[PDB]
């Protein structure tokens, strides 16, 4: 029993971390293999943030101009090339310490652990979800860039996110791990904004199944909706639209509980029209969405209470 | 910018996690040095003669694909230390110390040796913790780390009634008036960790939340007549001192502060969020709050 944010144990991606620095700049780099994979703004100036020119600002740098610290040792960089907003820096030692991986580009509503790192050293885990603006609510300071977000289901680390910056809201972008942003976000200091954002129905719908599976039902009613009927009403609270694909993945945890899609779908729109009224549902006064439908079934037990 | 309830990097931890099975019995046990530490639970009433029937070859502990010799066996309140031959490669520097209540920790949450899960949760006033475990789970471990060392701070043992979490310190002593058996048993009537919801304050108010800061302040013994009817434990000076370095940050005095929250109780929130939650948050303490704020590495 029990519901809790739970992030996978980090342990595969702190063996991973290592410090880049190219003058003034200092940030976090993933060290997998021979190469090293880091934000390429790491050859930025702040006044080059403007509008920087990555090709000019690279070429003219040398491998030595990058110095890469891994723990108390020093790599050395022997080759170097940008792919989209990230920099590859071939180093002469491979990581003992690589994990099986692969890089994977996550849809919004999507969840994963992210490990912030400082000077290449991991002070903290936590989990997060990719906003359906693109953004992610994260807890990052100054030296956080590099820092990445994961999942491990089984023994495979895949890599889904790479942090780049802050925006004015204090909201967080990134992106994948072959450095193309999440969001039509640019590395570069200029004048934008996320999105208005919106509640991930789908993973709402999945918390309370969670909710259902842990022994509460009171937020239930006898009504159902259809489809067409329940987006009408969601739109209204600012919640995405719910699609027959979020139907049909919500289809093993309404035959685990008993309860129809739709039938929970009509819950939601009852829950949105009249609050919780004092009363909480998983130790929550607000309906969570960063749970996704695989998270449920992945924490939650297989026999309902 | 940002808040999350951030969990300690786990990797130091996952390294010492093995899996320890006895009879029909599969639960997990921290493997430090030549010592593999698991609730005594596992020979499962009177345990040291349940206890010395078994022999070392019962209890076969597996750490990843590789088979540990058990050498040795013994009781240390509800704790078993089973000696292995091999001593455990991946051992961090580490201290057993035993927490209070509002403390806070991580857990690495594990089953059959593998550690799936890492979350962060705090001791109650009440001794339970609110966590996530299946059966499978006990065992696992909960941690700080203060620099490069690991201090070892809870082991998982039972799940009560209401869906919360009993277990002991490392040294087998349990966290509140609870037994390792099945028997009568329920948590205490909860309150809510005062220090830790103060702090919380003074994070929103770091991060640029300030609608609930008033002109008032109070005394400690009005706050504490107060948050009495609440079911909050009594603010004592010594939480006052430590909350003095956010207040010389932010400009709020603590008792100025404690006013906010006097009419956040008796006022509710009024469609408000702080820190985007509806709830008064009480699983970060002061430290927890400088450290998120600060970028501390370990
Ligand atoms: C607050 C963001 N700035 C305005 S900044 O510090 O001047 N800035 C501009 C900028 C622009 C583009 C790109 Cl790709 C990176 C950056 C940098 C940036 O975003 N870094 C930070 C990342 N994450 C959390 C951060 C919290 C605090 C500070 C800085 C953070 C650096
Ligand atoms: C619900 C608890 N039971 C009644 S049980 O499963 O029959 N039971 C009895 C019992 C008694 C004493 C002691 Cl020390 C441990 C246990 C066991 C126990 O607490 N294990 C579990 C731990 N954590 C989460 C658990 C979720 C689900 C089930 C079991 C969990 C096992
Ligand atoms: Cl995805």
């Amino acid at each position: 029993s029990g519901f809790r944010k739970m992030a996978f144990p980090s342990g595969k991606v702190e063996g991973c971390m290592v410090q880049v620095t190219c003058g003034t700049t200092t940030l976090n780099g993933l060290w997998l293999d021979d190469v090293v994979y880091c934000p390429r703004h790491v050859i930025c100036t702040s006044e080059d943030m403007l509008n920087p020119n990555y090709e000019d600002l690279l070429i003219r740098k040398s491998n030595h101009n990058f110095l890469v610290q891994a723990g108390n040792v020093q790599l050395r960089v022997i080759g170097h090339s940008m792919q989209n907003c990230v920099l590859k820096l071939k180093v002469d030692t491979a990581n003992p310490k690589t994990p099986k991986y692969k890089f994977v580009r996550i849809q919004p509503g999507q969840t994963f652990s992210v490990l912030a790192c400082y000077n290449g050293s991991p002070s903290g885990v936590y989990q997060c979800a990719m906003r359906p603006n693109f953004t992610i609510k994260g807890s990052f300071l100054n030296g956080s860039c590099g820092s990445v977000g994961f999942n491990i289901d089984y023994d495979c680390v895949s890599f889904c996110y790479m942090h780049h910056m802050e925006l004015p809201t204090g909201v967080h972008a990134g992106t994948d791990l072959e450095g193309n942003f999440y969001g039509p976000f640019v590395d570069r200091q200029t004048a934008q904004a996320a999105g208005t954002d919106t509640t991930i129905t789908v993973n709402v719908l999945a918390w309370l199944y969670a909710a259902v599976i842990n022994g509460d039902r009171w937020f239930l009613n006898r009504f159902t909706t259809t489809l067409n009927d329940f987006n009408l009403v969601a739109m209204k609270y600012n919640y995405e639209p719910l699609t027959q694909d979020h139907v049909d993945i919500l289809g093993p945890l309404s035959a685990q509980t008993g309860i129809a899609v739709l039938d929970m779908c009509a819950s939601l729109k009852e829950l949105l029209q009249n609050g919780m009224n004092g009363r909480t549902i998983l130790g929550s006064a607000l309906l969570e969405d960063e749970f996704t439908p695989f998270d449920v079934v992945r924490q939650c037990s297989g026999v309902t209470f």
